[PDB]
């Protein structure tokens, strides 16, 4: 698919619903609809749209990767916690043959807890953006656009 | 919140619906409904009520820690197997700024298989109780009373 | 339960719905539907039937394992990526006192990524077939047949 | 050897003589005398007495463990720093057939330094209580009260 | 070579000569003769023959593997102790290009002593079957049937 | 300092001078001159200039991080190999208090040799981009331009 | 020193005062008094005399090795739990140049918990005996005789 | 089998043929002939005999262990290098339900190279003597005599 | 407290009482008495006094750190073996708030046995000095002077 | 070469040029220039002179080590970052048979990130001082005097 | 023994009988007869002869080292798989005091699976050549000649 | 390019400038200039010339390697200490497609400090020569001549 012909799937994993409500010194005060708004503007700036979701359930994120592989031109995914534990999500993205994928972490995970240092997604994520705050979704977006067409 | 306003959320993770039915030597012969009754008792004796729940679904448990965040005076969680795996629930509890959390295990995990040794949830549980059998959630309830009112 | 009296539960974990559609030199070219078919066949030859399911959700799998515990003669399981991350699954099958359980892998995970080398389910599962193709489902059904009898 | 006819032995390792002069944001405001008072109030709460002790010597705590074996009905122990070092104390508690043993940590040791996550005594203690404040000690006694008859 | 014109080589490694004088709780009551016999049946069932041997000698196993690389249609092997130690058999198997090879463990090694969890032979063995009791050989003969037929 | 008053220093480590001369599968066909010229255009588009440099010398990258410290509004750095070996550069970057720093990798380093998975610079770099190709440099300037504004 | 002139020192670490009263399937039914008597006899047997003592205190143990170093002809030592924790007794022992030392473990430690398989004592001790029953103390006596006379 | 009824099997592993010709600092200057002689002595003194062998071949030691299992009253073994590498030989010994095994090492393996620190044989041997020189064999024979009666 | 009014506590770990008496090629020929003389001179030069102690006993040192806590201007400790072993002495010293602590090793521990590389006391001591012989103490005194005045 | 005949090489590693320009809690507020002044002073107090240097470049420090090998009486070195990275600087100091080397870090590196805990240089430095601030330079000079002069 | 009066023993480990037959992108197109041929040619050139052997058996190889021990001027070995598993060949090679030992691998093992990275033999081999093709065998002869001549 | 068209680049890393001056038993009595003279001879002997260099500097060896990529027929390189620390250099050689690289260590690093055991360069070097003295340079040149001409 192209951006002209289909949306970017944007995917958000657990706890991100409450984004903007706390520890803004690590995550900022933008809320999750604030992020979504960025991504609409971001894709619009390039022709495309986005389809922005959030779930706290690993199987659903997996089900939405299944959909995107089929119906969308690329994925910007913040796996959030499942970044560090989900092989099922990684595997979901391994079936996405030549659908581009960007991982995105609002905080720089390399400077926080050692569990945080490692991510399964980065194994498939074509690129990975970290510590760019919610602007990094915007990079995820520009990247998807550059690649998809 | 106080004990007098809002109920202590009590959350139970995978397999625990089945508590009562096998391995007496490790887990006891009380069932989950009995556990729930022992908590009703304990909270009461301190002016409190409880919203006692179980689920096998990591994300639902996230959802519910989301709920208690707004609506309860504290959380008693037996994460069950999700203690050793779930960066998700760990993260959920961390959105619970201010609120007391007591993790409970029925078995002495420290005496068991290596992977049972670490709980992500103890990164955030205010208190941890292990191998005190089901009397352990009583301690939870007691300690939520202590910190709450 | 024995063979003639109840079904063998056959469980598939995440992404396997999708099997056949790529990387076949790792997975084969059989759909999940051909796998179910092979299974109906194998149970049949030994006078049994199968209760054959897939799910991308871990809790849904534990749920199904509770069911099997009650209603079925054994389990053949490909946990797909929870093999690796799911103490929840392990624990659920642990609750299955004298239920014959076989763990099945289409690929030989011991030749793959270091992180796939290890399975939680192998700690309970009675037998484990790896790298024997979709046919290991068939050995999976054969072994239950020998045990459930 | 019920709770009715023998004291609970209550042991405190190195440094705890000075409890309350520092880090009350970690260890509280209560002195050990105070703690000891809780212990008395908590044992009589359940129709028992306590024999409460503190020592900076590893071998004297070993000696007091052997004393409780013949003389006492249970042990409540916060082994302090020896928790992370003392196989002596572990081994002495091991000679303690039948006798109940709750291990106590006022602080959540799993939230502090990596060398504080592991406790030798945990490999024997029946209950391990942590992060529960000096109230962690009432729990210990409540747990002996329950097991000791 | 093919199933129709060459025996299946079946190699057994150290101590299997005594299989079934002791620890039936792990190995069953069937002798090595009984197992060869089962392999005689399962090979016929599929249009085949077997060349079943056993040696306590790591070098003779290599010797024999080299042989099968020309004389036999494939290899089922239970390396017994040399599984966890023999890079030399590993490497003998690696010279058997396009030859089918199933590794067989009667016990489930993943449920045993930790140094039994890793196999060298697994790195090359196309299929690995663990903890299926001697029936593991039949399965091993069946996959050779399938792949060599 | 802003892009307004000040050039964004963009620092490149060893072997970068050869960029676009072999292995285009990994690093591409764009060159070091080319890449700079993206940088120019990307700093232009956000009201700014670049100070774009390469070096094989760890000590001179250090010397250069000190320059910028006093004279530039930000650092975008692809440390190349020094990202994995260089405590000097990180300590350089840490002398850069209240200066924005963005680390770039052409490749996804998390998809490569295990020794490439860790970066020292990532303990200071506010943000980190990886496996977005030289676009990633553009992201780096976009982030610098943002933070300095 | 010789057996003629000077006793062999027999040192017993913590808990070994209780030897006899429990866990006989590991440590047996002989008592510390029984062992002393066993050792007097093995010394009498080979020309010598013993100075046989037992302590729960690491520093006393240490003190006594200093004494052995001036006044005695050998050290045979069961350090008990100290074998695994005590750098102090290791170095107490290293102060004893060309004094004979045999380390004694009633139990065979390479068969117990993993913390038990390492002894600091073994680093210096001339000989180490393990798993030979209280009889291994008679081997130390024997060994010291061989060495001192 | 008692001592009055069968020889004690003495097994010597690789390299020991040349015992005596070098590192008299670590091994002494008594040759194998000489060790063998010390054992004829030891056994006689205790009412018995020795069947004394040496092999550089791992499988040959297993053969002989299979043998002693049935024709002998017990094993004293110096596996030499194969203490560290041979799981096979470990399992040869496992098979000997109720036979007394004692492992001997002439040097103290806990003072040499880390790769010598660990022995697979120790996991079965009832006793281990290390660091007692050629006299350890003699302890091995006394231990068996003790046990074979 | 300052040099003027309170002695510098100088604590010496186990074994040091025998300082001088051997391996002067690692620790020198000065005796502990010589070192105390050094300390009395270094403090004198500074308008100070010292309180020079030595114990083999982990716990005694705990009591003396508690005594220095209220009665001295700083501490110069050589914990000797206890550096590497003793969390209590660490915890003890952490109780001395805003008291200058200097840790002193005579040998350079970073060149010895890998167990002697790590000191717990180094987590607290404001400063650590190794491999400067007995002169290290004198540096230890000078540092306290600098910091008690 | 002696204090009388030759200066002390005092060597400073990366980033130490900027000493006193930031985080004085951690490194103090003297400049490198101030430090120099102290060392001229400290060596004068003791009949000596100094050659005080700083460089960012691993290899030039190596050049300067080689130079001091032939020209100076000893080396006081603070290798900054290359303490932790630089085998070459260690190998260099290694070339200085018989020359006094003292390693100095201002901050107590053992109290920081794990990566600052190990120093290659500690492997050859005769003395190592850390956590004494800039005074520790003074001790290094004092140490060289005693060793040289 | 020099090259004039004695042949160099060239010892070849498991599987190398099959060199030529497969994987020439990894091991080369030449056979062992071909290698032997080189070795003859290279010894000839330095006035020496070679005694060239291959075994798949570990104790055989050990036998031939003991033989080379008294009858040859040096050893060249490609222990192939036993480089990574055989402490017994290492120890065999240790018995050869004064004998020049060169170890050779045709493949560059430090590029291979991570278990291929470590060779017991390299702990005793005076030189090790790896990944210089069958040519590495000639350097071996060359080196032995340097050292026996 | 061939041995006929261009010199062999011979790179010498840190500290090698001082060869001969110390550690003859480790490195020999040859000087750097002596080494070079062997290398010249070594190449003429094969109808080749050398370009022989040394530097203490990481980045300049990098620079030299880049020059060789253009101008030389191959690299012999003894990275010295940068062997264990330099991904810069590895990556410098990674740039050198189709250029024969031989790595040389005078000593056998696999016999030395555990950190010497690993070299990054070996990951790319076609061959590694070790412990062959400065004869390994001659072997390195040989190899290059084989590969290059
Ligand atoms: O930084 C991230 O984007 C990250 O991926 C996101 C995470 C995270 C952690 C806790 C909470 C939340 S959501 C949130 C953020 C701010 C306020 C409230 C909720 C996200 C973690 O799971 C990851 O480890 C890091
Ligand atoms: O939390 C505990 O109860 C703990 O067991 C007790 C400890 C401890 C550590 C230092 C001092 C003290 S005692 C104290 C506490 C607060 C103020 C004064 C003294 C206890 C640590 O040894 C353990 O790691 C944790
Ligand atoms: O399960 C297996 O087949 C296995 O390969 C078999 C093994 C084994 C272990 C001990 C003895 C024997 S043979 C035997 C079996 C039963 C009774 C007596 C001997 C095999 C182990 O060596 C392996 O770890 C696992
Ligand atoms: O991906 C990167 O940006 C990276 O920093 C760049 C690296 C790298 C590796 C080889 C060569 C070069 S520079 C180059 C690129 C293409 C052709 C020639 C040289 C960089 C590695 O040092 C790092 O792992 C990864
Ligand atoms: O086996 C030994 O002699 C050993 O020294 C003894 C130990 C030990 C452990 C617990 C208790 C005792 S003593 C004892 C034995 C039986 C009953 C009562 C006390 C010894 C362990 O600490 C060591 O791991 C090994
Ligand atoms: O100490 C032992 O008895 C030991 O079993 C014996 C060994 C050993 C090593 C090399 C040679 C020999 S035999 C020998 C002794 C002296 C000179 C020549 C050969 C034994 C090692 O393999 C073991 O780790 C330790
Ligand atoms: O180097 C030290 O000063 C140290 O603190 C002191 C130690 C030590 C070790 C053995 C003996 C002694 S004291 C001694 C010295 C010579 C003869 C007798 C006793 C100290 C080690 O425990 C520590 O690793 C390091
Ligand atoms: O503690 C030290 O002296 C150390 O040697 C010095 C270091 C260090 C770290 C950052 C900056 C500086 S220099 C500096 C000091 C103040 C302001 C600016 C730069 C030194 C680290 O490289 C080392 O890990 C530790
Ligand atoms: O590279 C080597 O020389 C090596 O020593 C040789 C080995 C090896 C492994 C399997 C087969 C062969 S020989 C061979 C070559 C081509 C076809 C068939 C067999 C060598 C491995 O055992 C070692 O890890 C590496
Ligand atoms: O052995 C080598 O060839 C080596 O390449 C060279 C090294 C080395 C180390 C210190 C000094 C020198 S050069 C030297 C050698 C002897 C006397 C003087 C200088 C080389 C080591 O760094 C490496 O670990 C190995």
């Amino acid at each position: 698919r192209s951006l002209a012909n289909a949306p970017i799937m944007i995917l958000n994993g657990p706890n991100l619903n409450l984004l903007g409500q706390r520890q803004p010194e690590i995550y900022g005060s933008d809320t999750l609809a604030d992020v979504e708004a960025l991504c609409v503007k971001a894709a619009a700036a390039h022709g495309g749209t986005v389809d922005f979701r959030q779930s706290n359930h690993e199987g659903e994120l997996v089900d939405w990767i299944h959909e995107a592989r089929l119906n969308h031109c690329g994925i910007v995914i913040n796996p959030a916690a499942y970044s560090h534990t989900s092989v099922a999500i990684l595997d979901a993205l391994n079936t996405c043959d030549g659908l581009p994928v960007v991982e995105v972490h609002i905080s720089n995970i390399h400077q926080r807890e050692p569990f945080r240092h490692h991510s399964y997604v980065s194994q498939r994520a074509d690129g990975v953006v970290a510590g760019c705050g919610v602007q990094g979704y915007v990079f995820g977006v520009e990247r998807i656009a550059a690649l998809a067409g």
